């Protein structure tokens, strides 16, 4: 296991925090994989858990995208990570949130909740989503506009830069909703996929296996809800081996917080 440190550390809720810490020089990844990351407990014992790279391939840094469970073995305790402290990283990548296991097309969804945007905020940053792919539509559902945050400020970083703050636009769009506040746009990925509600707001044709790709990050009863309605479009579940297309990976274990 390789000890990396932590180079910044932002809160976003209290449910929810972000941080980047250095990355191992062995470390060869593609966007949208994980890797198993933690801390030693009091009898030097690692606690490890699954988490997914939030940041690009390219980007010399790596970044999380974390929950904060009560009473979490894990992060009872990485929630009080400070910068220049250190976790425990396995630079061994995995996962099945790879472009490679989807045929090429012409848009590309991002369905997520919670921290099940981590893998895209990875992806939403890598420039072979855009060169695969035309478009890259950013569906990501959460209880409240505080979850929200992390989320937006990437997309409107990315949607404002002065280089490709411009050439990102028509490019990247972001749909997010809340599913208790009050906001602009609320529901479930999946009933504003079945209802059209999204198509339309996005002004956009139905969704359809021959231009359309999906990949898909949430609980386990998420996935496979979120399945049933790209299946109901004509879409099919793909993989490394054989290329379709959707693609689907737990952000979690259990049903959520
Ligand atoms: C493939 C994969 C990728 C993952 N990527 C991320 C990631 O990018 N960011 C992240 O914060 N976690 C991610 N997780 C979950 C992560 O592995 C840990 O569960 C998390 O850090 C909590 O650890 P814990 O020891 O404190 O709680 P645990 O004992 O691990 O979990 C207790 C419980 O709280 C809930 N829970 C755990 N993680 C989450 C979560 N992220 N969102 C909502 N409820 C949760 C679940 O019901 C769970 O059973 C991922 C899991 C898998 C399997
Ligand atoms: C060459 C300019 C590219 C501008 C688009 C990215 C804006 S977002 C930017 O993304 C980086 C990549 O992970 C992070 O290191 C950085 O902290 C973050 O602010
Ligand atoms: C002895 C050098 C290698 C140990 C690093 C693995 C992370 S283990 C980790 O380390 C952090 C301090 O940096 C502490 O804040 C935290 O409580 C502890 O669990
Ligand atoms: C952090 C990266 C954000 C993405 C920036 C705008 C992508 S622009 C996009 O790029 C492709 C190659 O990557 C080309 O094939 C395509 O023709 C071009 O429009």
């Amino acid at each position: 296991p390789d000890a990396q440190t932590v180079t910044s550390v932002r809160h976003w809720t209290d449910t929810l925090f972000s941080f980047r810490v250095t990355r191992p020089q062995t470390l060869r990844f593609r966007s949208g994989e994980f890797v198993m990351i933690g801390l030693l407990d009091d009898n030097g014992k690692p606690i490890m858990r699954a988490y997914s790279i939030a940041s690009p391939a390219w980007d010399e840094e790596l970044e999380f995208y974390s929950i904060k469970v009560p009473d979490g073995p894990l992060t009872s305790r990485l929630q009080h990570i400070k910068v220049g402290e250190q976790i425990i990283l396995r630079p061994k990548p995995v996962g099945t949130l790879v472009i490679d296991a989807l045929l090429p097309g012409k848009r590309l969804w991002f369905l997520a909740t919670g921290t099940g945007i981590a893998p895209f905020a990875s992806l939403m940053r890598e420039p072979e989503a855009y060169e695969k792919f035309d478009e890259v539509i950013m569906m990501h559902a959460c209880r409240t506009v505080a979850e929200l945050e992390y989320g937006r400020q990437l997309v409107e970083a990315l949607q404002e830069d002065p280089l490709i703050g411009e050439l990102v636009e028509g490019k990247l769009k972001y749909y997010p909703t809340t599913t208790r506040e009050e906001f602009h746009h609320m529901g479930r990925i999946t009933d504003n996929l079945a209802s059209g509600k999204v198509f339309e707001d996005l002004g956009i044709a139905p969704m359809n296996p021959e231009t359309d790709r999906a990949m898909v990050c949430g609980s386990l009863a998420f996935n496979v809800d979120v399945m049933k309605v790209l299946e109901s479009y004509g879409l099919r579940e793909g993989a490394n081996s054989e290329p379709r297309e959707f693609v689907v990976e737990k952000a979690f274990v259990g049903e959520g917080i």
